[PDB]
């Protein structure tokens, strides 16, 4: 039950929970996933109960890997608490390490064009229809969302984004922490 001093060594500010209430948590858990791990077809089941109104499977996808950029294997509960933290909690200014492992598709360190796509996309189908009308022209599509962020930290197609400027251009220009938003919610909640 101390896989509980870790999430919250972890987590620290982020954290909506005790070490006792995350122990409780753990041995509901348990109940459910007795190995204590849990893959990415039954975390993406999560996202599609707890989104009705969207289209969550890449999403879900995508945050599953944030952790190593696999698709096999699975989560243990720590990964899985903190992901829903990432998703779900608190600020977003508090987790841009974080949002680097989620944009770094591959995992290869740095994060590309396309990748920048995939996530922005998959972040999009979140985003009720009923929301994405009233987006800014200019951030109304996944395309037009991609190429802003990717403009903003004044990148040529080919070039890389490294995780130094990652952090420094989603601290200090609140446009692109605005564009590469992922928590659901907070999406909404600015638009
Ligand atoms: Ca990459």
């Amino acid at each position: 039950g101390a896989l509980s001093k870790e999430i919250l060594e972890e987590l620290q500010l982020n954290t909506k929970f005790t070490e006792e209430e995350l122990s409780s948590w753990y041995q509901s858990f348990l109940k459910e996933a007795p190995s204590g791990r849990i893959t990415r077809q039954e975390f993406q089941t999560i996202y599609s109960k707890f989104f009705p109104e969207a289209d969550p499977k890449a999403y879900a996808q995508h945050v599953f890997r944030s952790f190593d950029a696999n698709s096999d294997g699975t989560l243990d509960f720590k990964e899985y608490v903190i992901a829903l933290h990432m998703t779900s909690a608190g600020k977003t200014n508090q987790k841009l390490e974080w949002a680097f492992s989620l944009y770094d598709v591959d995992g290869n360190g740095t994060i590309s064009k396309n990748e920048v796509l995939e996530i922005v996309t998959a972040i999009f189908k979140m985003i009720s229809p009923e929301d994405t009308k009233h987006l800014p022209e200019d951030e109304n599509t996944p395309e037009k969302r991609a190429e802003k962020i990717w403009g903003f930290f004044g990148k040529k197609d080919d070039d890389k984004l490294t995780e130094k400027e990652f952090i420094e251009g989603t601290l200090a220009n609140k446009e692109i922490l605005r564009l590469i938003q992922f928590e659901p919610q907070k999406v909404k909640e600015k638009l």
